[PDB]
């Protein structure tokens, strides 16, 4: 469905043909809670500032276009090397051992569709959400027709169309022009992928606290204790990194390899073959009346992105270390066992052997040569190893307590929930909202207390002072400090 080539600002796109256009949703759901004292403000701004951004050109179509160009750049790697190949053998061994050498069964249709949560857009070819098409217990005609075709094609072993609906991720961002894009997955690709991958990922989520793939981990439970015990079992030095533009730069050869590894322990049916073929192909995306191609990156809306991205990370981190050892004449192996690490998409925390610590600059450089842009986890310093009492993972830092280890969401993230509120209406600028008497706002603000309590009584009180004022706007309870601290306590154990 690509007609005539559009030529706008250097993007490879075409006029949408054979499909109805999918105009992206303008504005932001975030609106400012009125009367919030300045001491609780933190800086963040919605990604789509809208007419709050003085640049008149900073329109949604132009912003999406600029961000899509990144995926149209050549990948840093055209093919994988020996060190990545050595890492693949590690993951394969991990999966084969986990699955006891057994392939995981495909799901049949009903099971696969049931995995899809009610609140998901249906992608570029069917409007609205799943919930808008499975109302009175049964699927409407449009969804079923679309799903019947996809399921049929996929079961014949033929690749589906790897196409998404484009948009701007409506999120709060530091006041700094990279913005994440939305990749609304086709509901047909999503169901077939669910059928092929759900069982293996289920098995993976069950065992997430041991890692390396952290997808499924409960940062509120004893998972945290095993993650930390696992990290300190083999080392006393650690590396916490974040990566800039990870999704948008990822090399296809790595993504394809990750998918092949995840699929190797799945049932060998045509549906599997169809899914593997679909997801390995260059994703396309429909902005409005334009269809845009890509040459690199991993859509954040790709079914099972987290697991596959986590495998990519496992591969590149391990390879980076392997390559660095080889350059100093050392053959290194079984990294995930010698130096446990955890991965969750672009988020990683790794144990550091004394040899690894010494190889840090070369490891960082080899990560760069794989196309990655690592940045210190502690968003302020240069990259370096840190002691246990200093590690960072999944926007959390940790503290040894009498109730085991306890994870603390960075205070800024706590505070921003006081300043902003995800409203149910779109806003075209940064503005205040009064539509706050919402059930959701209520549970959010109660949960905020439990998160605040992890930081201590003083911080808790600070937050609770403002929450007490926000009680005029939202029906919700403000617990005592002990009460919230009992909730943390109960969540573990
Ligand atoms: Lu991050």
């Amino acid at each position: 469905f690509c007609g005539e080539p559009i030529d706008y600002r250097g993007i490879t796109a075409h006029r949408l043909v054979g499909a109805e256009p999918r105009p992206p949703v303008s504005g932001t759901r975030y609106a400012k809670v009125p009367g919030v004292p300045d001491e609780y403000k933190t800086g963040y701004r919605p990604a789509n500032l809208g007419r709050s951004d003085p640049d008149s050109d900073k329109s949604l179509m132009n912003i999406a276009v600029k961000n899509l160009q990144v995926y149209q750049q050549e990948p840093k790697l055209d093919k994988v090397d020996e060190f990545i190949e050595r890492a693949a053998a590690d993951v394969l061994g991990y999966l084969r051992f986990l699955t006891k050498g057994e392939r995981q069964a495909n799901l049949n249709f009903k099971a696969a569709f049931n995995t899809l949560d009610l609140s998901t857009s249906c992608g570029p070819f069917v409007p609205g959400k799943k919930i808008d098409h499975v109302k009175d217990g049964v699927m409407d005609q449009v969804l079923a027709k679309h799903l019947y075709k996809c399921w049929s094609v996929a079961n014949s072993g033929k690749a589906l169309h790897h196409i998404y609906a484009c948009g701007l991720k409506d999120e709060l961002r530091p006041l700094d022009g990279k913005k994440r894009l939305l990749w609304g997955c086709d509901v047909g690709v999503a169901v077939c992928a669910a059928a092929v991958f759900h069982n293996i990922c289920y098995k993976l989520k069950m065992v997430a606290r041991f890692g390396p793939i952290a997808v499924g981990v409960d940062m509120t439970s004893r998972d945290v204790d095993v993650i930390i015990n696992n990290l300190t079992s083999k080392a006393s030095d650690f590396l916490c990194l974040d990566y800039s533009k990870w999704d948008s730069t990822m090399s296809p050869c790595v993504v394809r390899l990750a998918i092949d590894i995840l699929a190797d322990c799945c049932e060998q049916t045509e549906l599997t073959k169809s899914v593997v073929l679909t997801l390995k192909s260059h994703p396309m995306t429909i902005l409005d009346a334009m269809i845009v191609q890509t040459k690199r990156g991993l859509p954040s809306g790709m079914p099972f992105t987290s697991v596959i991205n986590s495998i990519c990370h496992w591969l590149l981190w391990s390879a980076a270390v392997y390559k660095s050892c080889a350059e100093i004449g050392l053959h290194c192996s079984n990294l995930y066992e010698d130096a446990p690490f955890y991965t969750y998409g672009d988020d990683g925390v790794y144990a550091m052997t004394p040899m690894m610590v010494s190889l840090l600059p070369a490891i960082i450089e080899n990560l760069r040569d794989y196309g990655l842009s690592p940045t210190a986890a502690d968003k302020t310093e240069f990259i370096d190893v840190c002691p246990l009492n200093k590690i960072s993972f999944l926007k959390r830092t940790f503290e040894l307590t009498d109730i085991g280890w306890v994870s603390k969401l960075d205070k800024s993230s706590i505070l921003r929930q006081l300043e902003w509120s995800k409203t149910t209406s779109r806003h075209m600028v940064i503005e205040e909202t009064y539509d706050l008497a919402k059930e959701e706002r209520g549970v959010q603000l109660e949960e905020l207390q439990v998160a605040a309590a992890a930081h201590g009584q003083e911080f808790f009180n600070f937050v609770c002072r403002e929450l007490e004022r926000q009680q005029a706007y939202t029906q919700f309870s403000v617990y005592s400090y002990d009460a919230a601290r009992k909730i943390l306590a109960d969540r573990k154990r």
